[PDB]
This record gives structure tokens, sequence and C-alpha cells, in this order.
């Protein structure tokens, strides 16, 4: 994906036009050139197999390999290597970077992509073939479980709708809590970007089932959790 970041294009314009005269002579550098241009247009392709992790990442991933990539890339150009010491340590350090390219991309795949038990999540990815920013869809069953909760009389009563993967997901808007009756019909009582509700000085008549519902801009709902309160007397 490093190609289809700026950083990355700009740099490799001053590696040719500037430092490449310092290293090596001036009839080797286009085609010198057209080997960086072929390793540096191969980070995250497929090659069908298990290897699909590497055709998009997040945007922090890209960011993390472009800076390891210029970090690398100024390396050599401030080092004394000179002709064939230079091509050959050119091309290893574009192999390496190509490897932490990879082992960026699968920690990404293992551990910040759809990482949602539950619900819809939405994440921001660039596709490292063309370079295209799209918005990926983790979608789950919406319902993710329902909680117990107990208050006692006149206390408050706090129903939580945060998930841990919220704070990362795109597009959300309102959290809505309802009241959901006896007869199965249900009344909003809070709309909002706050992710819980309080209901102070609780009594007999707040006790029963609620549902919370997180919604997105156009993705549908993102999360849905139910609530079972039961409200105790004093103690
Ligand atoms: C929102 C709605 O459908 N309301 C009706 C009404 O009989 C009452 O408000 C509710 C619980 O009291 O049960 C049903
Ligand atoms: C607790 C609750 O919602 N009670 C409702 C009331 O607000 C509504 O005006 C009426 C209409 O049928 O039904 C009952
Ligand atoms: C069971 C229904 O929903 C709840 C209450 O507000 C009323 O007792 C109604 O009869
Ligand atoms: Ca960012
Ligand atoms: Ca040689
Ligand atoms: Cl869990």
């Amino acid at each position: 994906c490093i190609k289809c970041d700026q950083f990355v294009t700009d740099a490799l314009k001053t590696f040719e036009n500037t430092y490449l005269n310092d290293h090596l002579p001036h009839d080797i550098h286009k085609n010198v050139m057209r080997m960086v241009n072929h390793e540096v247009s191969s980070f995250g392709v497929v090659t069908s197999a298990e290897d699909s992790y590497l055709g998009a990442v997040d945007e922090n991933t890209l960011e993390q390999a472009t800076w390891s990539f210029l970090k690398d890339l100024k390396r050599i150009t401030d080092s004394d290597l000179k002709g064939e010491l230079f091509i050959k340590e050119l091309l290893w350090m574009l192999r390496h970077q190509k490897d932490i390219f990879n082992n960026l991309a699968r920690q990404f795949q293992k551990e910040v992509l759809c990482p949602n038990k539950c619900g819809v999540m939405s994440q921001t990815l660039i596709w490292c073939l063309k370079c295209e920013k799209q918005l990926h869809i983790c979608r789950k069953s919406l319902d993710c479980g329902e909680r117990h909760i107990e208050v006692h009389r006149s206390e408050d009563l706090v129903l939580d709708c945060l998930l841990s993967w919220h704070r990362a997901s795109k597009g959300l808007t309102d959290y809505s809590f309802y009241r959901v009756w006896e007869n199965s019909s249900e009344t909003l009582i809070a709309k909002g970007k706050e992710p819980y509700l309080t209901k102070s000085m609780v009594g007999p008549e707040d006790a029963g089932n609620y549902r919370c519902v997180l919604d997105t801009i156009n993705q549908g709902h993102a999360t849905v959790i139910r609530y079972d309160v039961t409200v105790l007397p004093p103690k």
C-alpha cells in the first residue's frame, strides 16, 4: 500500500533526482529506479492462497509502513555505499521493508480488523492494488445479548451500551435507549451521543425491560443490547 502514500512517492522522486547522483553513475539510474518502483508497487499484492491479508490495511497501519520505509530509504541515501554494494543493499532494504509491511498487515489482520464479536463494525481500509479507500463492513448478528441488572429503590439506574470497538468504528450516529413494555411495545427514552442511560431515584415502576440501539449513517444498526432490570427493596 505504500505506493498510495504521497510521502513515499515524493521521497522516491527526491531519491531519483537528488540522491542517486551520490551513489551511482548516471547511466544506471533509470534501470535502478525501475527495480525500485517494481519492488514498491508489489507491496500488498495478493497471490490467491492464504496471503489475502496483504490486500488492504487501515490508515494507521499504512502510516506505520510508510514511515518504516522512509527511515530505511534515508538510511540508504545517508550511507557510504556505492556501486554494486549500494544496489545490493537497496534491493535487500526493499525486500526487508516488504517483510515489515507483511508483518504489520498480519498484525492488523489478527488484532485490529473486525474485532467485534457481535453487532456491525465499519472500518476504513486502503486497498493496496489500486489505492482505493473503502468502508469495510464487519457484519455479525446485531443482538449482542442481555444484561441482568438489579438496582435498589431510590438508587441510580445506569444502562451501559458501550462496547470496546465502538470507539474505532466509523459512521456511528446515536445510541437510542428504549423502555420495552410488558405488551412488548417500546418507548424511546433517550437518544444522543452518550453510550449510556442514567435514571435517577428509581422506583418499582422502573423495573422491566430496556434496549439500546446504536445506529450508523448508512450501514444500519451497529449494536443492540437488552437489559432486564429488577428493582430491589431498600437495604
Ligand atoms: Ca489516522
Ligand atoms: Ca560485483
Ligand atoms: Cl465476551
